[PDB]
C-alpha cells in the first residue's frame, strides 16, 4: 500500500491533502507515503518537513498517480489529470460530480474507485469533511466583506465596527448554518451590527443563546429578507444546500434598491450562488458591479488561507484516510457507513443517486458493490 499526494493544479489552489502529522501516522502504520515535490509549499509545509515525517518525495505528478494505491487530493481532477486516473486506484477528494459531466465521465471510463469528501455523512446528518471548509469560508466572508466596504475598493466606505458615536456597518447574513454562523460570529467580533436570517427558527434560537441576543435573529420571510437587505452595508449569502443548486434569494431588482456601494459576498457561489446576479469570480478581479453595488463571488475561498484550511481539512479527513489505507475501500466502507455515503464511482459504476439524476445517467445501488 502506497498513499500518494500530488500538488494541486487548479488556479490559486494552495491547499494540500496531507500534513506532516498525517504522514507520520501513515508511515508509522507501515504505509509508504509518496508526495510530489513542492506539494505543501502553498501551505508553508516544506519538502523537508514532509520527508522528516517519513514521506518519499517524488519529482513528478505522473509518478505519484502511477505509484499510489490511495490517492489523496483537495479538489476534483481537472482535464489535464484525466489521463492519470487508474482502474486499480482509490481517489479521495472533493468531487462535486453534479457540477461536471466531464469529470464524472472521466472517473467512470477509467474504472477508478472514488469517494467524495463532501458527501461523507454521519448518522446525525452532518458533513464532517465539508464542515471545516464551511467554517473557513464563513469566517473569510466577514473579513473580505469588511475590506471591500472600504471606499478605495469601490465600497460604501464604512468601517465594520464604527467608532464611538458613529454607526457601525449593518451586516446581514442569510443562512444560519455552519458558514453563516461563522460569518456572523466574525462580523460581530469586528463590531458590526449583525442580523442573521433563516427559516429554521431552531438555528436562530442557537444564535440567540450563544451571543445573548447581540447577534440579531430574524425569521427569513420574503418580506423580512427584502427589508434587511435594503438596509445593509454588507450582505453575506450563506445558504448552502447540500446537493443540488442554491435558491436565488436576492434578486437583481432588490439589488437595485440597495444602498450605493453596498457589498454582497456569496459563499454559495460554488452552487451557482444564492444571489441572482452572482457569477463565480476569482482572486484576480474578485468583484463586479450590479446596480451600484459590489458583488464578491470568488469560488474556493478557503484556498486563500491554506496554512489554516489545509490543517482544518486534513484534521477532519485523517481517520477516514487511515481506515482506507489500513483496510482498503470496501472493508473501510463496510465498517463505516459515513464513509460509504461518500462512495462515488467504482469499476465504471456511478454510485450516487443524486449525482445520477442531476446528470440523467444510470445509478448503481452502493449496496451492490459493498455487500
Ligand atoms: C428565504 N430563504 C431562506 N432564508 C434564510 N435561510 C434559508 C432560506 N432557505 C434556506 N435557508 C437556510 O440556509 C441554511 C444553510 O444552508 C439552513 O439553515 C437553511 O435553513
Amino acid at each position: 500500500m502506497r498513499v500518494g499526494i500530488p500538488t494541486e493544479t487548479k488556479n490559486n489552489e494552495f491547499r494540500v491533502a496531507i500534513t506532516p502529522a498525517g504522514v507520520a501516522e501513515l508511515t508509522r502504520r507501515g504505509h509508504e507515503v509518496l508526495i510530489q515535490a513542492g506539494a505543501g509549499e502553498g501551505s508553508a509545509i516544506t519538502d523537508a518537513d514532509f520527508k522528516a515525517a517519513g514521506a518519499q518525495l517524488v519529482g513528478t505528478a505522473d509518478q505519484v498517480w502511477a505509484d499510489a494505491d490511495l490517492l489523496l487530493k483537495v479538489k476534483e481532477p481537472i482535464a489535464a489529470e484525466y489521463g492519470r486516473l487508474r482502474h486499480g486506484q482509490i481517489l479521495f477528494t472533493f468531487l462535486h460530480l453534479a457540477a461536471s459531466r466531464a469529470c464524472t465521465d472521466a472517473l467512470l471510463d477509467s474504472g477508478t474507485t472514488s469517494i467524495a469528501y463532501e458527501t461523507v455523512q454521519t448518522a446525525d446528518g452532518a458533513l464532517p469533511l465539508l464542515a471545516p471548509m464551511s467554517e473557513v469560508a464563513g469566517r473569510l466572508a466577514a473579513q473580505v466583506g469588511a475590506y471591500h466596504l472600504m471606499r478605495t475598493q469601490g465600497g460604501r466606505g464604512v468601517l465594520m465596527g464604527g467608532v464611538p458615536g458613529v454607526e457601525p456597518a449593518d451586516v446581514v447574513v442569510i443562512g444560519a448554518g455552519t458558514a453563516g454562523y461563522n460569518a456572523a460570529r466574525i462580523a460581530n467580533g469586528m463590531g458590526a451590527t449583525v442580523t442573521v436570517l433563516d427559516i429554521n427558527i431552531d438555528k436562530l434560537r442557537q444564535l440567540d443563546a450563544e451571543f445573548c441576543g447581540r447577534i440579531h435573529t430574524r425569521y427569513s420571510s420574503a418580506y423580512e429578507l427584502e427589508g434587511a437587505v435594503k438596509r445593509a452595508d454588507l450582505v453575506i449569502g450563506a445558504v448552502l444546500v447540500p446537493g443540488a443548486k442554491a435558491p436565488k434569494l436576492v434578486s437583481n431588482s432588490l439589488v437595485a434598491h440597495m444602498k450605493p456601494g453596498a457589498v454582497l459576498v456569496d459563499i454559495a457561489i460554488d452552487q451557482g450562488g444564492c444571489f441572482e446576479g452572482s457569477r463565480p469570480t476569482t482572486y484576480d478581479h474578485p468583484t463586479f458591479a450590479v446596480h451600484d453595488t459590489l458583488f464578491y463571488c470568488v469560488a474556493n475561498m478557503p484556498a486563500s488561507v491554506p496554512k489554516t484550511s489545509t490543517y482544518a481539512l486534513t484534521n477532519a479527513t485523517m481517520p477516514y484516510v487511515l481506515e482506507l489505507a489500513d483496510h482498503g475501500w470496501r472493508a473501510a466502507c463496510r465498517s463505516n457507513p459515513a464513509l460509504a455515503k461518500g462512495l462515488s464511482t467504482h469499476e465504471g459504476a456511478l454510485l450516487s443517486e443524486r449525482v445520477a439524476t442531476d446528470l440523467g445517467v444510470p445509478f448503481t445501488e452502493p449496496a451492490s458493490v459493498l455487500a
